[PDB]
């Protein structure tokens, strides 16, 4: 186009390009205050205007990456805030934008936001605009590759529940409950995008593709091959510019992606009637959670193509791509009771089957029985999701989360105690999402989410890595990564933590916590004592916990709260690591 910026200001309106912008900044310079970022999109806005008039005009002609890079060089403190984009400033395109993009950062380690129910509906109710920009600003800096478009969707969530709440009698009851909730779905579209970013790269762009068959035929099955083909292909493209900043880009091909699959909802999915009854940002979002259609009467018999086809090593060597691609999109298509990374298994079983048999003597008779080869491949993940499920129906969520939490720590105790800690109670929570679905959806669920959860833990490790034996899993393969943390178990090489008394030290003010917060504190002292004493079975640790439970419990309720932790703890210390031996 003759002009980028301004075909992207008439297409998605002034609003969202506003929206979009504020986001795209947000995400790259996470330190700057929410003032200075109204200014930089105000002025990239006005810009948009001048050439949407003239779009001839000097500078109208440049890119977006151009246009967007040279104002975030301009930022005042740049250097001193921020000396790693600095650096990037100096290059010219497209070299500083894939700088810009290296230099992102995943742990900004910024304050926790509560929810402040009186004073944010008059924020609110002052000034709507700034308020639900203020929000954009907040959650974006805290989530560097989070989708615009999809952000913009969950900041009109947001915004319903504060025209709902504010003039409502009670503010907080009627706010919180909805603020929790948000939060809880904002956090899984985060991580869902961010494993697609994740997967482009450390495994390319061949590996969201076949992530985007799998699970696109699972949804969608009685879609065609050469549809699901055009879908993933988009899709994979919107995924691409919204993972490296592209967000204009990303948000006009996300919306002509919706268009399309709504305008061929017949030959797609008979699920997709209410979404696409929608408007635009809702729409999308509908289409990306849609359930999983019905499975077609007509489904192909795959064995004669697959297994019994005395010609499939030729079929095979002439495009080894097509050849898999269509294997794994009927395959699929079959198995919504398996998850993804099952399915990119089975595929790449399959794969190394025909590799090994289309070299030997007779390949039709050692490839004869390779739908055989799957079966162990289904049976290991199904005991594991029956087995984690019937812990948790049993003990419940935290003990669930602390019997994952040793697990953990003895797999990669060099990690840190909040990072363990998280990923245990992270992973916990697959566990009250998934157990109490139909079983059929049970597999697919679980699995799913581990890899959101796991894919949290190496992101986290790139930051700060402290262990091979994690590096391995989370670069190896995609889909064998929860396979792979399974598989590991207590190092026999790890030195016991040191033993610091103070470390396993309480004190009143956990009396005051909220439960969730408590439990956090308890939880990192499981973890510590892990540590500490690595070989101690899980009964063992449990009873320990245990016993640290009983004595917050009793000296929380005690008249005199400091003197019963002062006496009663440094005797629960010394007893404990006894216990533990
Ligand atoms: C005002 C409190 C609030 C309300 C609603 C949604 C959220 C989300 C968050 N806080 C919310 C956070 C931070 C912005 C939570 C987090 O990252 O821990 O990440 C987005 C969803
Ligand atoms: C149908 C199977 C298939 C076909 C083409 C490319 C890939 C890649 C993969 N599978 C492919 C994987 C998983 C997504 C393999 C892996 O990491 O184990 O990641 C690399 C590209
Ligand atoms: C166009 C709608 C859409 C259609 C089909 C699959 C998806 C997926 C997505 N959108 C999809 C998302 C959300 C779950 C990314 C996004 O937020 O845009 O991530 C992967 C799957
Ligand atoms: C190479 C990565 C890849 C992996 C698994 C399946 C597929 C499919 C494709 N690529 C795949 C294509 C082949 C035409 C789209 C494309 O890349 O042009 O169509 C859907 C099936």
């Amino acid at each position: 186009h003759k002009s980028e910026i301004a075909h992207r200001f008439n297409d998605l309106g002034e609003k969202h390009f506003k929206g979009l912008v504020l986001v795209a900044f947000s995400q790259y310079l996470q330190q700057c205050p929410f003032e200075d970022h109204v200014k930089l999109v105000n002025e990239v806005t006005e810009f948009a205007k001048k050439c949407a008039a003239d779009e001839s005009a000097e500078n109208c002609d440049k890119s977006l990456h151009t246009l967007f890079g040279d104002k975030l060089c301009t930022v005042a403190t740049l250097r001193a805030t921020y000396g790693e984009l600095a650096d990037c400033c100096e290059k010219q395109e497209p070299e500083r934008n894939e700088c810009f993009l290296t230099h992102k950062d995943d742990h900004p380690n910024l304050p926790k936001l509560k929810p402040e129910p009186d004073a944010q509906c008059a924020a609110f109710q002052e000034d709507p605009d700034k308020f639900l920009g203020k929000y954009l600003y907040e959650v974006a800096r805290r989530h560097p590759y989070f989708y615009g478009p999809e952000l913009l969707f969950h900041a009109e969530e947001y915004k319903a529940d504060f025209t709902e709440c504010c003039p409502a009698d009670d503010k907080l009851a009627c706010l919180i409950p909805k603020l929790d909730a948000l939060k809880e779905r904002i956090l899984l579209s985060s991580a869902k995008e961010r494993l697609k970013c994740s997967s482009f790269q450390n495994f390319g762009e061949r590996a969201v593709k076949a992530w985007s068959v799998a699970r696109l035929s699972q949804k969608f099955p009685k879609a065609d091959f050469a549809e699901v083909s055009k879908i993933v292909t988009d899709l994979t493209k919107v995924h691409k510019e919204c993972c490296h900043g592209d967000l204009l880009e990303c948000a006009d091909d996300r919306a002509d992606l919706a268009k399309y699959i709504c305008e061929h909802q017949d030959s797609i999915s008979g699920k997709l009637k209410a979404c696409c009854d929608k408007p635009l940002l809702q729409k999308s979002h509908c289409i990306a959670e849609v359930k999983e259609d019905d499975l077609p009467s007509d489904l192909p018999a795959l064995a004669a193509d697959f297994a019994e086809d005395k010609e499939i090593c030729k079929h095979y060597k002439d495009a080894k791509d097509v050849f898999l691609g269509t294997f794994l999109y009927e395959y699929s298509r079959r198995h919504p009771d398996y998850s993804v990374s099952l399915l990119l298994r089975i595929a790449k079983t399959y794969e190394a089957t025909l590799e090994k048999c289309c070299a030997e003597a007779d390949p039709p008779a050692c490839y004869r029985t390779v739908f055989d080869q799957f079966t162990p491949l289904v049976e290991e993940p199904k005991s594991l999701v029956k087995k984690n499920c019937d812990l948790f129906e049993e003990v419940g969520e935290y003990d669930f989360q602390n019997a994952l939490i040793v697990r953990y720590t003895k797999k990669a105790p060099q990690v840190s105690t909040p990072t363990l800690v998280e990923i245990g109670r992270t992973l916990g929570k697959v566990g009250s999402r998934c157990c109490k679905l139909p079983e059929s959806e049970r597999l697919p669920c679980s699995e799913n989410h581990l890899a959101l959860a796991l894919n949290r833990l190496c992101v986290l490790h790139e930051k700060t890595p402290v262990s091979e034996k994690i590096t391995k899993c989370c670069t190896d393969s995609l889909a064998e990564r929860r396979p792979c943390f399974s598989a590991l178990e207590l190092d026999e090489g790890y030195v016991p933590k040191e033993f610091k008394a103070e470390t396993f030290t309480f004190h009143a003010d956990i009396c005051t916590l909220p439960e969730d917060e408590k439990q956090i504190k308890k939880q990192s002292a499981l973890a510590e004592l892990v540590k500490h004493k690595p070989k101690a079975t899980k009964e063992q640790l449990k009873t320990v916990l245990g016993n640290f439970s009983a004595f917050v419990a009793k000296c929380c309720g005690a008249e005199d709260k400091e003197a019963c932790f002062a006496e009663e703890g440094p005797k629960l210390v010394a007893s404990s690591q006894l216990a533990l031996a």
